[PDB]
RNA sequence: UGUCGAACGGCAAGUGCCCCGAAGCCAUCGCACGGUGGUUCUCGGCUGAACGCCUCUAAGCCAGAAGCCAAUCCCAAGACCAGAUGCCCACU
């Protein structure tokens, strides 16, 4: 076992990050995230003064070290969501039948999909924001906008498995809602 | 057919026999009704290290089968209900 393993990670100077319990809390502009890390059993110390925060696993294997980059990954991407923010852009790809895609208010309806008359309905937490891209810049996009990583990527993947193709040669029936760029709101 | 003399009324033939026949029972031979949520599998994914890259997995998450569990349905306190009540009596 290794005595002691570290991972440090520099904070900027708009965000506050807190710790206590294994419970994280990132707070810069734009709003604030927390995670619920009470699973990990690490040392998580910040140095305010010194804008630091740094993860520690005391007498650990591998598995247990391999947790603190995870950590420090988790904690990077709360920095760049409360600073920045996440963006996914998605696209609908057809052969022949167009892809209908309605957005109203927090509601994703999908018809039309291969041409089936089934409606794909989708219900985006607040948490994340939907919008459509005016078909003139961009035919077929689907904006997620949101602060929290995970929340921005679940709701993508959740519309891309929606439209997913039965019973047919996936090699030559490659119509769906994939998702083309992933970038920062700011 | 026999039989009380005939007619009437019947009666015998272990319901004489034939037709129709209510009530009741009864036929997918008739008619009525047969519903709601979760936990997971397999699998597909998200975030993501180990291993600066990568990766559904290692810690975390999402979606998810006629399986499984519960609701609904049937019996139901030897499941000993200090559940709620109505009248007496007992205690007071
Ligand atoms: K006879
Ligand atoms: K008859
Ligand atoms: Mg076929
Ligand atoms: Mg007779
Ligand atoms: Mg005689
Ligand atoms: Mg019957
Ligand atoms: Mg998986
Ligand atoms: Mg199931
Ligand atoms: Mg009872
Ligand atoms: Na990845």
């Amino acid at each position: 076992v290794k005595v002691k393993s570290l991972c440090t990670l520099q904070i900027p100077e708009g965000v506050t990050v807190d710790v206590k319990g294994r419970k994280v809390t990132v707070t810069g502009k734009r709003g604030t995230l927390t995670k619920d890390l009470t699973h990990l059993q690490l040392d998580l110390r910040v140095d305010k003064k010194n804008r630091t925060f740094t993860v520690i696993r005391w007498f650990g294997s591998k598995i247990p070290i391999a947790c603190l980059n995870t950590t420090k990954a988790h904690v990077q991407n709360m920095i760049t969501g409360v600073t920045k923010g996440y963006r996914f852009k998605v696209r609908c790809a057809y052969a022949h039948f167009p892809i209908n895609v309605s957005v109203d208010g927090q509601n994703i309806e999908v018809r039309n999909f291969l041409g089936e008359k089934r409606v794909r309905r989708q219900l985006v937490p607040n948490t994340v924001k939907v919008s459509q891209t005016d078909p003139s810049k961009v035919k077929d996009e689907i904006v997620f906008d949101g602060n929290d990583l995970e929340q921005v990527s679940r709701e993508a993947a959740v519309l891309h498995q929606m439209c997913l193709v039965k019973k047919k040669d996936i090699r030559k029936f490659l119509d769906g809602i994939y998702v083309q760029t992933k970038t920062n709101i700011e």
